[PDB]
This record gives structure tokens, sequence and C-alpha cells, in this order.
RNA sequence: UCUACCCAUGUCCAGGGUGAAGUUCAGGUAACACUGAAUGGAGGCCCGAACCCACGCACGUUGAAAAGUGCGGGGAUGAGGU
RNA sequence: CGGGACCUAAGCCGAGGCCGAAAGGCGUAGGCGAUGGACAACAGGUUGAUAUUCCUGUACCACCUCCUCACCAUUUGAGCA
RNA sequence: GUUUCCCAUAAGGCUGAGCUGUGAUGGCGAGCGAGCGAAGUUCCUGAUUCCACACUGCCAAGAAAAGCCUCUA
RNA sequence: AAGGAACUCGGCAAAAUGACCCCGUAACUUCGGGAGAAGGGGUGCUCUGUUAGGGUGCAAGCCCGAGAGAGCCGCAGUGAAUAGGCCCAGGCGACUGUUUAGCAAAAACACAGGUCUCUGCGAAGCCGUAAGGCGAAGUAUAGGGGCUGACGCCUGCCCGGUG
RNA sequence: CCUAAGGUAGCGAAAUUCCUUGUCGGGUAAGUUCCGACCCGCACGAAAGGCGCAACGAUCUGGGCACUGUCUCAACGAGAG
RNA sequence: GGAGGUAUG
RNA sequence: CGCAUUAGCUAGUUGGUGAGGUAACGGCUCACCAAGGCGACGAUGCGUAGCCGACCUGAGAGGGUGAUCGGCCACACUGGGA
RNA sequence: GGGCGUAAAGGGCUCGCAGGCGGUUUCUUAAGUCUGAUGUGAAAGCCCCCGGCUCAACCGGGGAGGGUCAUUGGAAACUGGGGAACUUGAGUGCAGAAGAGGAGAGUGGAAUUCCACGUGUAGCGGUGAAAUGCGUAGAGAUGUGGAGGAACACCAGUGGCGAAGGCGACUCUCUGGUCUGUAACUGACGCUGAGGAGCGAAAGCGUGGGGAGCGAACAGGAUUAGAUACCCUGGUAGUCCACGCCGUAAACGAUGAGUGCUAAGUGUUAGGGGGUUUCCGCCCCUUAGUGCUGCAGCUAACGCAUUAAGCACUCCGCCUGGGGAGU
RNA sequence: CCGAAGGUGGGACAGAUGAUUGGGGUGAAGUCGUAACAAGGUAGCCGUAUCGGAAGGUGCGGCUGGAUCACCUCCU
């Protein structure tokens, strides 16, 4: 994940000017990493070590989504639409 | 001009059943896998006429016939019949 | 209509040619050779005996010009091929 | 035949079973009696025939030559 | 009739089963099968009824058409004809196929698969005296020959003799 | 002691076992056949393959059910001689 | 001065 | 109470409408509708057992027993029926 | 009211659904929790106190006692539910650091073997001693070049990285994680985790490649009473590669994961800050790993000891004498 | 209509028995070797594969729960 792409994501999803810690922001960064990493694994199918990194990312994302849904259901629903998640 | 194989070019195989691969959809997953439906229409596939074959029995045995007839039988999209 | 004055497959024959005691065997060009390709007519009527064949009606194909009309062109000149 | 550019998702074409008109002021026609002669439509069903090896799929990878069209010599 | 394989080398022959619909279906398996396993049930006609629904058509009207309920008749309703008998277990061959035209259809041949071996291309091999051919308009992932015969697990020892 | 080396796995009274209807178990009232074991393999054996094996078979073999003129045991009727 | 590694009865 | 070397079970099953039936509510039964109900907080299945007051044991928590006496339940050769 | 370093006992390792457990302040609620009253827990029996059988057993009278019980009030510290805050846990941003972490594609040098050639001659090889074996058909030794496969000397270090298995030539592509500082942001979002999913040395298996060295099996020479072994000369599978399967190890630290607390000394790895400075460096401090020694404490002992086997709390796994049997 | 028993059929479950067969346990003195315990005389053990009368041998990988002697670090 390049730095300019990351700046796009954080600005697009941040809840306010200085916000970088919000669930929304974190889930956006993770979602790109997860998608980006999936593409790498499609070619390097046997890279089991890297894949373990993906599994932690997937767990982190689920926990942030679970937190958001329980905190404020509205915010949660908006985010999964913008990101196109099935959750 | 029988018959064996081959070569070239034709032609024949009523009907019914089963439902391969592939594909689509739905569910499912982080993704895949996986699951269920539908579509699809494979096969020296199944059942069964024509056609080809000839397993059993009876009869015929100076025969209707120098190899047949009757009742059943086997294959019947194939290495098929002609 | 089916076959020949059309085409070719398998195969057969084969000018020269190659090979072989002889007889002959093989084979190039070129031919032959349907079971295939190409190809213009249908309905009705009729005899004791034939019928897309004869008769009635209406067609179609190829070719020919004593003729008629239309158009084009006569040496980069139509047209045929 | 091949290559590069330009248009277009339409144009055009090549085909095509059949259907309608005409052929037909004709023929045929139950039947009547060589001759005479009515109605002669629609609906349903429907091919193993045709469009057509068209489409789809498959592997075992599915004649030739002439007719025919064209190109110059 | 009664019996029901007591017949016989042997259930030979005959009998029995047979169509459609519904329920249901084992061991085992190469997961496809076995399987129509097996074992049962229903079936006629009449009225609800040009039915629920479907095809065709502008509509009438034509066809197709389950399922039920309610009745009626007979010994019996695929009322006739045509239409698998089934199950258990073992031997052999895996299989479809082929074979002694006219006494043998099989366990025999073939087979996909396995392996060995020859063959560098004018290939080896084969036909012919030769030319000329097949191989092959192919080229070692190809072609010829020997043996084995799907698939699964395997395929031991001996090179003295013969090749 | 001999040989080149002395048969392994698996299977075995077998399409192979003469003795033999081997012995044992099952199936029958009674089973020289059949099935399951055993192993003294007359004379199995690993590509003239060994041992298994679903599916297949007008194959060979044994047992059940249905069914019956096959039979006990024959009778009647039809047609053709 | 101590740890770790490099034949019968 | 035991067993997961028992994980899915259920189809009057789970609700609704109506009717019937009962001393009486109720799928208790039927007809017609919908697809629901139970289950890892152990359904289902298998095995085992009458339950309890109490009795034996133990410092107690517990463990074992459920004879005699009392309460409740179930049964009367086996199955069903009124 | 027990344990799991060595006595039986920590899953090979990670990810993770359900479940269990959960930081600080305040308000609220009253499910858990505590409490008042009321109701109920038959008789016999057990216990306490009386009385009658000549005593005792036994019999009788009066009480006591007994529940995660129900109805109805109250309290609000803790647990649970709801709301609002907080930042330490956890994570994000921003700035740095190291690393055999992984996958893919290339490249390089040494050495073994083989092939060709020059020089060159009688042994070479091997053992405890020999022989089998190779060599006059020119071996071994030696020089040049070439082919091919596998592994990466020195660096290299109780050094690094990874969850574990494991990872060590160089270059490039893709890619995971950890550590340090910062306080810019979210504000408990966390821990563990049966079942489940993924990974998991070596051997082994299937298909197809590749095959130098090594080498189960096997052959031969020795050794030996025998030698189906050790030793020697050969040598097949395998070791290697792609895909798939297998899912086991003394998979070990024989030590589950998370968190916090509890003397020091001393190496070493990657950072940060500072102290005299151009620096170098020395010294000081600080994190996070990795070793040794060693208090308190623990242990049957051996030993562990801020990397606990100490003191605690949460969750998971597992043990209950040895064989039979991991059948 | 409902309906016990009974009948037919194919499965499920549980037990008993069975030719024959496989290891296992236990036994006063059997036979063959000697695998382990010391460096057990080839260190042992673990997983796996293969081989062998038998313990066992060998290969690949792993462990120290390995003896003896050399060398590099750590600690006293
Ligand atoms: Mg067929
Ligand atoms: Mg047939
Ligand atoms: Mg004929
Ligand atoms: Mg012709
Ligand atoms: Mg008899
Ligand atoms: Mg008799
Ligand atoms: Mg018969
Ligand atoms: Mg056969
Ligand atoms: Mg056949
Ligand atoms: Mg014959
Ligand atoms: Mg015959
Ligand atoms: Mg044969
Ligand atoms: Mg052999
Ligand atoms: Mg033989
Ligand atoms: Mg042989
Ligand atoms: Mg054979």
């Amino acid at each position: 994940i390049t730095q300019e792409r990351k700046n796009q994501l954080i600005n697009e999803f941040k809840t306010h000017e200085s916000d970088t810690g919000s669930p929304e922001v974190q889930i956006a960064i993770l979602t790109d990493s997860i998608n980006n990493l999936n593409e790498h694994l499609r070619t390097h199918k046997k890279d089991h070590h890297s894949r373990r990194g993906l599994l932690k990312m997937v767990g982190k994302r689920r926990n942030l989504l679970t937190y958001l849904r329980n905190k404020d259901v509205t915010r949660y629903r908006e985010l999964i639409n913008k990101l196109g998640l099935r959750r």
C-alpha cells in the first residue's frame, strides 16, 4: 500500500479533519491491504508466511466492524456500503 | 458374382429412458473451497422394433430347405448393419 | 426422367521410360472409371397393352440468325476471354 | 493473400423453407347418367420431410474434379 | 382334481413375471453404479366438469390435461394382444466386441493398460528376381516385432546351460 | 553334501489334489456336488504374471422363492397327418 | 575456577 | 441418573380458522390454511431406574441405599376396548 | 481440598465462531446480591426436654430443626442491562531501525563425478589386517576445456528473523511481522478460545521431470562359533523439482496463552535520550530481545530465580499405579 | 371410520454360539542368540521406511534424557 493511496483513503473516510483513529479510517486501510494482499497471493499461492499476515488483518477488520456495529449501528451500515462488504 | 480383409463413394438405425463434462443462479467465505438448484446433452450408456446375429428347445432329418421353420434369445449410435 | 456427346474417387490402362532368362512387371504425361459432383417441365387427359415421352394447357435450358429494336465501339478500341 | 489507415455496430449485401397473387374464363370433383356436375372454406393436430450439417457442441478432425464467378495474358 | 421338482445328468421344456403411476429399495463399490434391486400399492365406468392447469386463437371454438372427492358394476378393470421372473453364493474372463458359413460362442481371440526389444530415415520390418512399393506423404511422444492383458497391491532367487 | 540358485510374498483338495466321497464347519431327513476352513501343494506361484476385484456375461457351478403335466399318473378337447 | 557451543553365568 | 465411541430431531409435528369431543383448557381429534417448533443452557437415541419422607456412612461437603413404616405413582396371565 | 520442567499429565503451532473472563469516573435500573414481614416445608424418623414398661431395647407427650421455596416492601457497595465521559489496555497516524521471515525470477565461485585431449607409468583404492573392486585396453597423479546435479566455505557470533516446523552464496520483483520515539487521532474496540480452518522437520505415497554426491533394499569381500550387523568395494528407491496427498517427531525449554507485582551483578543484539566534544569514543539513562551468575520466594531433590519452576488473576489443554495398550 | 393381535417384506439394533485364526497375560529350573544398562564394547532414544530366526540392522531427519579428549564464548 503506497503512501499516496493511504492518504486518499484516510482523507476520504475520516470522521473529521484530524481523525486517524476512527474505526471507519482503520477499516478502510485494512480493506485495501486485504485486497492488495489477496492479489499478491493469487500469484504466489505458496507464500504461507505472508498469508498468515492476511489472517491477522482479516481478524482485525472483523473486530473493528464488530465494534462499530455495536457502538452505533447507523455508522456501521454506511461504511460497508461505501466499501462494498458483505458483513 | 460365395466368403476373409482392405480401398473409394453412398445409404440405414421406430420409439422411450438415464443424465457426464461444461455453464448459470442461489447460498457460503477475507478469498477460495464447499453446498443446493437449474441449464447442458456425454456414452464401444440402458430398454426396445426395423436391420444384423444365432443361445436353448422342439420339429424337420429319401426335408418346404444339400443348414430351414416355430417358440423364446443377443446386439440394436457403434470395434454398428448394408 | 436415367446414361453418353460434363466432372472426377478408389482402381485400371499407359506414349516415352525403369526393371526383368523369355513371357512379362512397374510406372510419368495422358486417359478410362459412379456407388459421388454438375445439370432445363409441370398439371390434367388418354390405350387392351406406353407415358414427366403421346394429346391439351402453361413453362423452362443451351445454341443459331433470313429478321426487328436499343445501346456501345471501331487500334488505351467496344466486346470476348 | 498480407500490412497500415477510415468508417460502423448500422449499412449493405449473399442466401432462404415456405406464404400471396397469377397460372385458373382451366382442370379435378360427391354423384347423376360417353356426357353432366354441387360445395370445394376455416379450425385443431402435425412430421422420420424441408429451411439445414443452419445453430450449438465434440474429437476421431471429417474426397476430388468440372460446371459457376472473377483476374489479367 | 390333490401334491408342487418327488422329474432329470441338469427345473430341459413349460409355467409363472411383464405395460403405466406411486411408495420403497440391501451387501458391496472403481462412488458412476448395483437399481426396474428387492418388496408393496393404484388402474374400469358415471357425476362433480368444455376441471386445477396448459397450447392455439382477436373471440367464439378447438385440442392437451393431472389430482382428488362422491357414486355404480363384475369372479377379475394395462378385463383382449403386445411388454423383465427374482434372490443368495462361488469359479473364469475386467468390460462392449470377435470366433470354428453347415455339431464347439466359450474360460478361447481382441481389447484399453504394462513391459521388453529393434529402428537416426534410402529407418527397422514387410512384398517383389529387380524396378517399384507398404511403412509414411510418418521421423524415436514415431514405426515394427515378442510377451502380458482393465483397475488395486505386488512381481522374489538364479547369468551355470541356451539365446 | 550338491547346485547357477535352491520357491519369497500371496494363494492352496484349486479349471491345478492321484490317494479322495481327505478332515472339520455350514447347508439337507438324507449332500461323491456346493460353501468356509485346514495344509502331506501326487504335480500352485509371481508379466506362458501372483493375489484381490465393483460393473458386465444366451459363461460354468451350488442353494432358496415364485411357478407349474417335469413328475406321482395320467385324463379330456382342438387342428395337421 | 566453573557451564554452554563447535558370548554367557 | 449414565453415554457424544448417541448430533441433529419433529410432519398433528409447531401455530392459526372452524367444527367435533371432554367434568374441563388444550392438536385432545378431524377438515382447511401457513412453515413452524425443539436442540451443544445436550434435543434425539441407547442404557438404567418406581419417586419421596427417610435409612447407612462421613468432621463436613459429600457418597451409597429407596427393605420394614408413611405419602404419591404404576401394574394385576399378555394386548386392546368399552 | 490435588496436580502437569525431570515422578502420570501443556495440545507441534497459529487464526478464530460460540462460550468464559474483562481498565477508570459518574448517573440510572434493580437480573444476580443482601435484608424486613408473611406463607409453606404432613405423620413417623434424627436432635433436645420430660414421662410409662422391674432396667435397656421399645412406647408416648411437648418442642426444636430443616428450602439456591413463594407473595409482598426496602438498601445499591459488587456483578449484569442502559446512557454520558476518561486514557493507561488495545489499535491508527506520523518519524526512524535491524533482520538466513516468506514467494517468484535470475546470476556467481569452490568442490565431487563424468566426457575429450596433452604430459606421463605401474600400480591405485581400501583396512585393525586384508580382500572384493579399478588399472598396460594406459589407470591413479598432472594441465586445459566442456557437461550436469546438489549444497552455499570464510563471514558465523548461548548472533538475527519467524507462531511453530524452519530460514545461511549474490542481485532484483512481490510481501508479512516485530522493535524504538512521538503524543496527532479512535476511546475498552481487549484476553483466552472447545468444536472448526490453516500451517506443520524427516521418512513415505501419486503423476511427470531430474539424478553429480550420498545412499534403505540388494550383490560381493572381510570379520565371526554364527554375522541376515558393525568394517570394505559397488549400489536401487530416495535425497532434488512442479502439483497433489500424508499430518507424524526427544514437533523439547520434556515448561500453554494473557496480564501485573517482586534485590542485584554481568555479557550481547536493534533503537532512543543525555553527558565533556567536529568526532572517535568513554561514562550515564532508557525500551524491547537474547545468555550467565545470584537474593527473597518456590521445589522431594536436582534446580528456577524480572526470559520464574516466585506472588497473584482470566481462559484453554491434560493427568489419576505399572502392564494389557496407543491395542 | 378408527382399531389389538396376526401375516408378508426389507432394513436397524442387541445378545448367544461357531470350524478356524490372531496376538495378550501368567507360569522352580527349557532352547537360540545378547538387544539395553559402563563409551554396554557400533552412544542411546523418537518419528518414518525397508530388511532379518529373535532380540534387532541400516537409511533420512530430530533430541541429549551421550562417555573420552582437544578448541571458542559465558560466569566465579
Ligand atoms: Mg449400447
Ligand atoms: Mg437392446
Ligand atoms: Mg437384407
Ligand atoms: Mg450416379
Ligand atoms: Mg432330485
Ligand atoms: Mg429319481
Ligand atoms: Mg428354460
Ligand atoms: Mg469376456
Ligand atoms: Mg459379449
Ligand atoms: Mg458351427
Ligand atoms: Mg452353436
Ligand atoms: Mg493371455
Ligand atoms: Mg520373475
Ligand atoms: Mg503356471
Ligand atoms: Mg513367468
Ligand atoms: Mg491371467
